[PDB]
Order: structure tokens, then C-alpha cells, then sequence
């Protein structure tokens, strides 16, 4: 394949040399190349593709939406993964399956790029579904959960922190939980989330309420 | 409107404040008051119902 | 990378200087650059992109759909978050996950 490609390259070089030469050296053959714009189209499409990719790479370098080793994604098209290398033509992304993903540079031209690798906090969200018969303790449970969250060493007190009775559900009364953690590490965030969930379970059990299963009323006949 | 297993009543209003926490607190208070009213008037909230013909 | 980019920039500068110069200074080489419109396309696409983004930013400044620190969204495409900065080319939006979101200015043109 390499030798065939070299042969074709030198054939193209000979063709271009013949085209450059005028009547003094053989015949220019300009009309043949411009017989129907074949040479024009051949040059134009290749140049357009190469220049588009090259300029997209240059703009990527100048704007700096992401760097090597950054976790990125896009709501427009999926490119999720960790950046491995930014070439002049193709950007290599390592997916979370440990598989290469080759993205042409021009695909970044007009899309919104998210950079989770540059996040400042990790969010924790969950819903507590209590039974409809536990409506008398909703306020106390919410207050207890908020107090527990406000005293947790792993929670960031400068970020949003909401715990309120949110909405009626089909078979439960839902309570929203919304907070952030100081750390941005995967394992530490997961451990903090697990600890918070266990504490929430303990609080709910201690206050006399319980979690609601999908309920249903049956009329027998 | 009539539902599959309940009679639905719509609630539609606005709050003076535009703050997230204050709006959520007002919503929770309104929901608790609605629950109290419904319980006091003798009605109750409907679970997904179903009629079963045994054989 | 910075030094390589500088080298390529000065190479392009030398190329443009050679193109500007006529027969008095070497050869203009205009035909080579216009052999198949390579230079024309290279200038046109870059200029179109840069000008589109710049003019979108200018229109954003003049119309004032939003300001710094404003929660925004769009039913057409998702950009939800709080505006962090409005640059000449890219607008930075902080999502509710506390992650940066870089939106080219031209994406606000028709939505
Ligand atoms: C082994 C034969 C190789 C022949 C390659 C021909 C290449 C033609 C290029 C035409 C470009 C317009
Ligand atoms: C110097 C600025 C370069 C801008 C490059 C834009 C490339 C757009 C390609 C779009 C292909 C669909
Ligand atoms: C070839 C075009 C070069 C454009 C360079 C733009 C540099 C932007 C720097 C922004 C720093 C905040
Ligand atoms: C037709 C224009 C081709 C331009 C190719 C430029 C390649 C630059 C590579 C820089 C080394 C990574
Ligand atoms: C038609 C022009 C082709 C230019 C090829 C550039 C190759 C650059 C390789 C950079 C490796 C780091
Ligand atoms: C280290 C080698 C760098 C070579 C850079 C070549 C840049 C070519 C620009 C062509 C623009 C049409
Ligand atoms: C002074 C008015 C500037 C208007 C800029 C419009 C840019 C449109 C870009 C569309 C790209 C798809
Ligand atoms: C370059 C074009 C400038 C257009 C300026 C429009 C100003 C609109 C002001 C509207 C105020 C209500
Ligand atoms: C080819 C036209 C380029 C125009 C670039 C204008 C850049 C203005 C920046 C203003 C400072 C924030
Ligand atoms: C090709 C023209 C490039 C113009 C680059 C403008 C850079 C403006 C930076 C403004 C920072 C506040």
C-alpha cells in the first residue's frame, strides 16, 4: 500500500509538472484539466476539507475550551470522554469504556461544549417519598434533614441547599434534596452521597415515618 | 376534569417573591394547608384504583 | 505548542509578504495562491466564521437579551444556566451542576 501510494503521488506530481509546463516543454494540457472543471473541483474540495479541519484546530488551540486529560461532552452531539490528544486534523477522545474515539476538528466548530473536568462542585439530588398517612410529620422530617445537611463536614455551606416538601405524587408525598459537596473527586463524592443517604434513612425511620411503595386501591367483586 | 380513578381539581396562583427558597417554603405551606383542608372536610386523596373480577 | 504556533504564524506572514511583493521583489506567486482558489477559500471561510461570531456578539450587546449573572434558557436548543461572561467570540454559561458551558456567539443569532 505504501509503495502504491508513493507511485500515485509521483504520478500526480508528473501530471502537475506537465500542466505547469507550457508549449516549450511538450503541451500544457490546461484545457484537458479544465475540460469540465475536473481539476478545479478536485483542488477545491480537498482544499476546503483540509483548511476547515486545520482552522478548526487552530481555533481550538486559541479559545481553549478544553485541554488534554479533560472530561468533556456536548448537548448537541455525543463526544463524551477524556481528551487524549489534539492533532492538527483529528482529536482523539478516550471514552469511559476505554475505547478510542476519533472526532474531526471541524465538528467542534458550531456546538456547545461542556467541560465537567473544570467543575467546581459535585451536586447531590434525591427525592424522599413518604406515605400519605405520614403527612403530620413532614415538617419535622424536613427540618431534621435540613439540620443534618447543615452540619455535614462534606457539604459546601456556600452553595445551594434546599430541603422542602415539593409535590404530590401518585402514591407518596415527595421531598426534594438539593446540595453540593466540597470535593470534586469521584470516589469521595460517592462516599459522601452514600453517607448522606444512610443518615436520611435513619432520620426517616427514627421519626416514625416510612418510605412508600407503589400503592393501589382494589375493589373486589 | 374526570380522571381514571379520581376527580381532579386544578390550583393556579402566583407568589409575590421571586426567591427560590422563599417560593419553595410558600409552596410547602400551601400544600400542607390544602392537605389539612381536604382531611377536615371528610374527603381523601385517591390512590390508583382498579376493579377486579375474580374467577 | 506556543513556539510552534509562533513559527507557523511567521511562516504565514512570510508567505503573505511574498504574495504582496511583485516582480521587483522575487516573484509574486499570485497564480500559485490562486491556482484553484486555495487562498480564496482559506481567507473566506476563516473570515466568515470570525465575522459571524463577532457580529453576533455585537448584536447581543446592543439588544441586551441577557446580562451577566442572568438565568437563561431556550426552547430551541438547551443553553440553560447562569451567564458568567460574554466574550467577543464565546459566551460562557455556568450550568446548575457548576460546570462551564461554552456557547459560540453565533448560536444566539436565530433562536
Ligand atoms: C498503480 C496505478 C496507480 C494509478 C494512480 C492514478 C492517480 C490519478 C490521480 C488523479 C487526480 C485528479
Ligand atoms: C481562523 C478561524 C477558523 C474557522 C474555521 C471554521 C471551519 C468551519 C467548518 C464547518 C464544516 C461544516
Ligand atoms: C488567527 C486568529 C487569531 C485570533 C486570536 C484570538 C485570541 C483570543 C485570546 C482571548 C484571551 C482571553
Ligand atoms: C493546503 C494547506 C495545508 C496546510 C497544512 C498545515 C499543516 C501544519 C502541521 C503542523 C505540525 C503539527
Ligand atoms: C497537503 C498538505 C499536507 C500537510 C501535512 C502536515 C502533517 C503534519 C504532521 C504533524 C505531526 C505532529
Ligand atoms: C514546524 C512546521 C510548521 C509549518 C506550518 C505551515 C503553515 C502553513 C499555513 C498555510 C495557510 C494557507
Ligand atoms: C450587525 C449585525 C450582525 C448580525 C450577525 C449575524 C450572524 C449570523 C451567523 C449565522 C451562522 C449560522
Ligand atoms: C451596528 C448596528 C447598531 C444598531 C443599534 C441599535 C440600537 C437599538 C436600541 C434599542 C433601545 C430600545
Ligand atoms: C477580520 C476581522 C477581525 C475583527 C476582530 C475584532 C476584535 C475586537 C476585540 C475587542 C476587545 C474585546
Ligand atoms: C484576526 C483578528 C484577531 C482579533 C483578536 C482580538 C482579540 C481580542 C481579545 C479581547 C480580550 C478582552
Amino acid at each position: 500500500s505504501a509503495r502504491i501510494m508513493s507511485r500515485i503521488i509521483k504520478i500526480t506530481i508528473i501530471v502537475v509538472l506537465v500542466l505547469l509546463y507550457g508549449e516549450h516543454f511538450g503541451m500544457s494540457l490546461s484545457g484537458l484539466l479544465t475540460f469540465g472543471g475536473i481539476g478545479g473541483l478536485a483542488v477545491g474540495m480537498a482544499g476546503k476539507d483540509i483548511l476547515s479541519n486545520f482552522f478548526s484546530g487552530i481555533m481550538l488551540y486559541f479559545d481553549r475550551p478544553f485541554s488534554i486529560g479533560d472530561w468533556i461532552r456536548s448537548p448537541d452531539r455525543n463526544i463524551e470522554g477524556t481528551v487524549a490528544e489534539i492533532g492538527w486534523r483529528i482529536t482523539k477522545i478516550t471514552t469511559f469504556d476505554n475505547r478510542p474515539l476519533y472526532v474531526p476538528n471541524s465538528l467542534f466548530s458550531s456546538i456547545s461544549v461542556e467541560n465537567p473536568g473544570r467543575m467546581t462542585n459535585r451536586r447531590i439530588t434525591t427525592t424522599i417519598g413518604l406515605r400519605y398517612e405520614d403527612a403530620a410529620k413532614v415538617g419535622v422530617i424536613v427540618e431534621a434533614v435540613r439540620e443534618m445537611l447543615k452540619n455535614h463536614p462534606a457539604i459546601d455551606q456556600r452553595q445551594t441547599l434546599l430541603v422542602y416538601f415539593n409535590q404530590f405524587a401518585d402514591s407518596s408525598l415527595n421531598i426534594m434534596v438539593y446540595c453540593f459537596t466540597k470535593t470534586t473527586v469521584w470516589a469521595e463524592w460517592l462516599a459522601a452521597q452514600q453517607d448522606v443517604y444512610l443518615k436520611i434513612i435513619d432520620i426517616v425511620q427514627s421519626h416514625g415515618a416510612d418510605f412508600a411503595f407503589p400503592s393501589q386501591t382494589l375493589y373486589m367483586d
